[PDB]
């Protein structure tokens, strides 16, 4: 019959880290997978589909235009690209040689982050950039920014994520934005797994890009959204560097599906659901054996809710973590703070069934 | 009579951030006053000084051999510099111009950090080296380094504070240790405000660097203490880029005295008299209109305790850490929380007359 994860002898996981990539991202609800399903039964145009998908992706945000991407990481090639080839087509198929473009593009010490192993420094050079890193990852003040852009500087790149990146007095988004307005270099953020849709827009930033399968539940896909000029340049790239970076159209129709059921739901039954439901579980955890749990908001000032856990090595830490992940239900959870002897269990990417599936094999050992 | 603060207009401040550069350091014990004082009396071979001082300080760190600086940011040029010049003369008064040493200096890109706002980076430079930054801030696999690692490699940078750098994923210093004796090449070790005086260099490391006004409660001074061959190329130093870092006898004397009082007290009784003056001073802030306080211990995992505050905006988190900082008496607090609306009261350079400064201060508002 049809082919399943069963026929090829991949065993599911259980996710307790969120929507890892590693992990496929996240799953879908029954609309997303529907969504997929129809629109792989017809030939559309695709520049059409291109141009619908974003005014739709563009309304959801508040910016003035949108292009698909397949993540976060494809999404800061792209941009890049658009801020140093502009939309000439012969430029755009010569990158990532930059030609007699300005092609720096500026970005914090502490913004210097990887993407699943890749640097996103190298996701410059793919677009044809090449990063300058200013200050240190404990300081970076807000005049050697201004003084590093010059008239070879194409960009600034901000990392919004404060798990990946540090910020520690560093510069923020809205005087970056004052840079680039006062230079006349535009701003590109990185907001891969942020749920606000539209603060980051309203920040003034020129591109601001989303990774689908982070927060909006949807398949391998994302989106870059921004000002109408730029995000017409980020298209013509597909004729370019971004040709290899191929969005379906099953990818994009359920990302189109994600969206709409993402500002269905308020922002206050999803937080409070959440808190409701690791309030409930960290009481079950806390009367384990010699393991303590406590319902905790995300560390650095989010409306996302886990459960702390206390490993006292009087019942290892780093041990009973790879203990969970060998197990017949293979679980994964959060380990940033093994150094503290800690480690959470996020419920972003578990089921009902995978809270009890944690339980059960917490209990055994 | 004797010039003092007040002659030159400038009020003393409250440190509840701990024992800050910008804010002169530590203040002394009436020991490392006297000791300062002695030594100020008399003509001493400071050749004949330096050698007697060292095997002091190697002494308390269980470590070869060790050579005074004037800080920890010191420490690492004159580190470094000892990497790539060595002993012989002429190599060290042509420095910063490495020859033909081999200057590559391989350190993870999440301890790229700054000695405040003069980048670490910059003191591998003024020490004839070339930074070679590794990886990401949220990641830096072992390979990574490991490959990095050539004939034009000088030495590898370890920095231990979980404060100001990043180990998110990163590489242990017990792997660049491990790293460092397949390639034969010296490792370094930045550990500027750390209270172990033996872990660090018991780790294997060739050299490692401690800063006086930190922990150890010591006047402008430092010292790095390690293998003996390349400690004795950092005493070389001083007929070169070490020159201009001039160490007096009146620091480095104080600087002993600094450490003998600090090897006396145990670790049990300074963090128990910690932990129960924080107990004590978190009741007292609790009970203020619209604050809440509790003791916590420190967020790396050090057994170091503050005073977390709630600076709820029913009774603004940023605005008031500037109002403590302008009063008649000026108190400087921990902002790095500021984000997460919480600020923090340090004990280590916070006087029983400093505490009382800072709930005065407080109930004014």
């Amino acid at each position: 019959h049809t082919m399943e994860y069963q026929h090829l002898g991949v065993v599911p996981v259980v996710s307790a880290q969120a929507n890892s990539t590693p992990l496929g991202g996240c799953t879908l609800s029954d609309g997303v997978i529907r969504a997929m399903g129809d629109a792989a039964r017809f030939h559309v145009d695709m520049e059409q589909l291109w141009q619908a998908a974003g005014s739709f992706l563009a309304e959801a945000t508040g910016s003035e235009d949108a292009c698909p991407v397949t993540g976060a990481a494809a999404g800061m090639a792209i941009a890049v690209a658009a801020c140093v080839a502009g939309t000439d087509g012969l430029r755009v198929q010569r990158l990532p040689d930059p030609g007699d473009q300005p092609n720096e593009i500026v970005l914090q010490k502490g913004h210097s982050i990887s993407y699943g192993g890749a640097p996103l420094a190298q996701m410059i050079a793919l677009g044809g950039g090449r990063a300058v890193e200013v200050g240190a990852v404990n300081e970076t003040p807000r005049s050697h920014v201004a003084s590093a852009v010059t008239r070879r500087t194409a960009a600034l790149v901000y990392v919004t994520s404060r798990t990946h990146a540090v910020h520690r007095k560093g510069v923020p988004l809205d005087e970056l934005v004052a840079i680039g307005r006062e230079h006349g270099v535009p701003v590109i953020v990185d907001a891969a797994g942020e749920g606000g849709l539209r603060r980051w827009v309203a920040s003034g930033a020129d591109l601001v890009i989303y990774s689908g399968p982070k927060m909006l539940g949807a398949p391998t896909s994302g989106f870059i959204c921004g000002r109408g000029d730029l995000v017409a340049a980020c298209r013509a790239q597909y004729s370019g560097i971004a040709r290899p970076m191929k969005v379906g159209k099953e990818n994009l129709l359920g990302l189109l599906q994600a969206v709409r059921e993402y500002t269905a739901v308020p922002e206050e039954q999803r937080a409070a659901e959440q808190l409701e439901r690791m309030t409930k579980l960290a009481a079950r955890l806390d009367k384990i054996p010699g393991l303590s749990a406590r319902t905790a908001q995300d560390d650095s000032g989010r409306t996302i809710y886990r459960v702390l856990l206390t490993v006292d090595p009087a019942a290892s830490a780093a041990t009973l973590a790879e203990e969970m992940r060998a197990g017949i239900p293979s679980i994964y959870l959060r380990d940033f703070k093994l150094h503290l002897g800690q480690l959470e269990v996020d419920p972003r990417a578990l089921s009902p069934d995978g809270e009890e599936s944690v339980v059960r094999r917490l209990e055994e050992l």
